[PDB]
């Protein structure tokens, strides 16, 4: 009686999936039209919306308040211990979906990297906060620019550090919008077992698969674990059970940016994991962390190659597209079909491949939002004194 | 002479429409084009231009420090007095309309009640301060989605209110810029008399109609001003005398959020009432507000059935239109479409209202800012106990 | 050895300039596709992205504290100073622009004014900062409403130094923006070099054009500098000499507003120029000024007429194009067909300008921002006494 007590909310969100499965097989013969399953999605529909709304004034404070709380020298060194983990993970992600596609075995290329390139520097930061560059033949499209709103807040907040004496009053104002944009979390958070229930019922009334969920769940739960023991040397599932309220909506969600306001809560909360660190790691984390996306990506880049040498050019290509795809509608839809023309193979088995990614996009975030949250735990073990010379 | 020199502006406004009349009436026969009324018409499109950039710092700004400086506590029950006012003064609007179409007797329906919820929790909080959200079948069209802005600053103002310290800096941000974003009406108050006479001059110049205007003026000054007498005891047309600056310019501006900025000044300035109630009751009155619209559109929505049970379904679907329609342009147009859906008559009846609702529309609005008026006054009275407790 | 040490960007700056022409030159011979040529431009095109992001949050702060700091009856007078520079060279530009013509000899009219007057007071703020108004038969086109955020800004800034104590805390608050906003542009000013040599070398692989440029580099390097002798007394080209990195830029970004962030960085730094008068005369400058811009256009309206009295309807309409193009995207290529329009001679003349506006275009900007520096300067000496009382 003393756990329903306590993780009361955990287990509602818990129950919201069961719930949601069993609403949607209940309701699975469909007579209805596309337009009433909208209809009928509406109170999971609400709770995107009201997330949506706290990514950016969370991401610019913080990051804002991230690099001006932090030492300017220590901030450079602290970074190399992110990318440290960044950049690892994302490698061995990337060598285990070819490993995966070994054994089983079931707009141009050019212009990705410009366009990255193009978003990395803002042309304008009103703009910015609801759109992306992306070049076709208006290029400036409808989606939050988080890339370029990350590397401004970057910047921006380390001249504030710099400013000392000055900057105070807005890092002062930053850490005090970051606290609102919390305490307006708590309440979302609340709203959140109505909507995951409605959200994934509505989604689910619409060998290759498993290859990639068999891969997922082996670097999510086995690799990413050991990486934590081997540089913290704590128990790392105690810190993925803290983190429950966050992976749940990571698997209704499917946006790290859309999640983020409440990976913030879970692990600041559950965890009890220093703001400076969070405010450091997890926005970068939920915006350029490739380990879930590679993982999915490798096996769908080598699936159409059985159909029909060069595999560092496949990796780096599908690097510049999920980054190039921050909060872009229809993330994984249309990256896909940049990645078939430097590989040279047809657009014809995207059709099919739509049908069954709405579910495989939820187990990609999952991995992608505990690759963020273990790298926070990761990187405050191997900056502990970096925090020791602030207080 | 004592009364032109203290109340200057405020016969200049009256002088505007004498002369606004006579101007229009002097150019009636109209051997030019369209294009050179709208050019004609110029000296009043600008005051709406100063206006309409006005509502937003005013609109957030307002109710932040207002849902702040307002105890935790007192804050929610305060608000039920506000309601109280807002339900009440609306059952007798859609009854007053009814018994005027009995003694005389001269997208989808479902979308706008989900768009309204959509708007509430706005999914960007840049992108809401000038695109409200409206599907069709981009979604997200043109004009200020006020709604969202009024509900999140009340959470975010609320969430500064249970801060305290670190939320005191903020606070003290948003009533600075509402004290500058008045410093700034005060002057665009002057521009208002020239402005007036050129815009009611050129929207002239282009039994039914007579049975809006009859309940209209009787619910305006004969019911509300009743409501104002029952509660506070005090004298109603020195009340109303004291927002004359207010109710002149919204008989041609016909916005409540247009003419806010003004509405504001006359019942600090002209009223003396205390600015923490004004906040509250003001940016959410002229936005929520049915007793002015209810009226209009119970008249408007009973014409058609004569040419031609459920009255309950006919005014829930009016209400969920006005409120849908915040800054909306062409608003009582486009809304009075998906009403003649839910009674099942045909729109060929809207082509002859356009030509007479230019006048109606500024009618409507008189009402509207009255009532808001008239329910800041009736507000302060029944909650000036819980201002005594925060001084 | 002492000069490469202490003026090493602005070696580098000249560099590119040099190294610029060479490798343009050397890739002249285009065997590649205008798509070719974008992507070879792209370290150059970053360099815009940078500035243009800088631009509003330089511009709102620069104004807001510019005339909050200096004093609200001397604030009036000094801008009477700024107006009595921005009126005489502009009468002077225009006067040596028929001289030229003169021994050598080699959307509606009226809409552009009140476009010009629609913008000067925006509807919307968040807006303003990406959208400016020019009426078609959506109005609202792309790119920064300069004009309308420099007018907001104005009577905002005035509006807190009215305001004093309450006031006090926003000022603190764009005064730390506006240091933070400069301590960006330190950074991206060593960009510049990298980003002017791949600018200038893309742009050039692609009697009547010597007449602008004879007429442009004896106003700017012979007309101001005897304006800034005449009233200050100083020696003007030892100031033009510290606006180098300026003036270099100039010739490259072609935009007053894209290179007002390095303006402002070399006129505080190297000229030593007090920052409440380059908030105050340099923003206001980089939008309104049309010492440069007049005399380009003025040969450019009485070209045509030789292919084919009322002088002074030409010069007022080609006044109202290039401030009615504060961030408008290919401004001097649209501004130049209502001009045609007034006078009543055919477009087909500038389908020809275009192949050689974009080297003449880098000039007028290079006038522009001599005469916004040298502005300053005069401005300066001639109210010294007005910050003495400040101090
Ligand atoms: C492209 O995607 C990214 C952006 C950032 C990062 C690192 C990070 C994380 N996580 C955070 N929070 O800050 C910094 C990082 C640095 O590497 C460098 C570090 C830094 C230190 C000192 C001065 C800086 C000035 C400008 C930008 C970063 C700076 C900040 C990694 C990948
Ligand atoms: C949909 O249209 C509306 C929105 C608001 C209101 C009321 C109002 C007015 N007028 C204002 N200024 O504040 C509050 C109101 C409440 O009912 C509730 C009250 C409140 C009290 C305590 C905590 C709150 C937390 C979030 C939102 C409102 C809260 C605030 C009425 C209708
Ligand atoms: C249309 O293009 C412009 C806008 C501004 C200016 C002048 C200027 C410059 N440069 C700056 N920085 O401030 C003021 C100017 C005034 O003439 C008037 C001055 C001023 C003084 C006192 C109160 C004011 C209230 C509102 C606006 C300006 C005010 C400010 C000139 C042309
Ligand atoms: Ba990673
Ligand atoms: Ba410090
Ligand atoms: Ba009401
Ligand atoms: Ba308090
Ligand atoms: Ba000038
Ligand atoms: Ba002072
Ligand atoms: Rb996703
Ligand atoms: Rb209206
Ligand atoms: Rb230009």
């Amino acid at each position: 009686k003393s756990f329903l007590r306590r993780n009361a909310l955990l287990l509602l969100t818990v129950l919201a999936v069961i719930l949601g499965v069993v609403l949607g097989f209940l309701l699975r013969p469909y007579p209805l039209s596309p337009r009433e399953v909208k209809y009928f999605a509406f109170p999971g529909e609400l709770l995107m919306r009201m997330l949506k709304m706290l990514i950016l004034p969370l991401i610019v404070s913080s990051l804002i308040t991230g690099l001006a709380s932090l030492d300017a020298k220590a901030s450079g060194r602290l970074g190399m211990r992110a990318v440290v983990y960044y950049m690892s993970t994302t490698i061995i992600a990337v060598v285990l979906g070819i490993i995966l596609v070994l054994i089983i075995h079931p707009k141009e290329v050019l212009d990705c990297f410009l366009d990255l390139a193009r978003n990395i520097f803002p042309s304008n930061l009103v703009s910015a906060a609801f759109r992306s560059y992306s070049t076709t033949y208006g290029q400036e499209v409808e989606g939050m620019n988080i890339l370029g709103l990350v590397v401004f807040s970057m910047v921006f907040g380390f001249a504030l550090g710099k400013m000392g004496e000055q900057g105070q009053l807005l890092v002062d104002f930053f850490n005090s919008l970051n606290e609102a944009t919390m305490k307006l979390v708590a309440i979302i958070m609340w709203y959140a077992p109505l909507g995951i229930l409605f959200l994934i019922a509505g989604k689910i009334v619409e060998m290759y698969m498993v290859t990639v969920i068999v891969g997922l769940v082996i670097h999510g739960l086995i690799v990413l674990p050991l990486i934590y023991f081997l540089i913290t040397r704590k128990n790392p599932f105690v810190f993925i059970a803290g983190i429950l309220q966050a992976l749940i909506t990571a698997l209704g969600t499917s946006s790290s940016s859309a999640t983020l306001p409440i990976t913030f809560k879970c692990l600041e909360e559950n965890n009890g994991v220093d703001k400076r660190i969070t405010r450091f790691v997890l926005p970068v984390g939920a915006t350029i962390n490739m380990d879930g996306t590679a993982l999915y990506e490798a096996v769908a880049a080598i699936f159409i190659a059985q159909v029909n040498g060069q595999i560092i050019t496949i990796s780096i290509t599908a690097t510049a597209a999920s980054i190039g795809a921050a909060g872009i509608p229809q993330a994984g839809l249309v990256t896909m079909v940049i990645v078939l023309t430097a590989v040279g193979l047809p657009t014809d088995d995207i059709t099919l491949i739509i049908a069954v990614d709405w579910l495989l996009d939820r187990f990609r975030t999952m991995v992608n939002v505990l690759g963020d949250a273990l790298g926070a735990g990761i990187v405050e073990h191997l900056s502990r004194k970096e925090l020791e010379k602030q207080d």
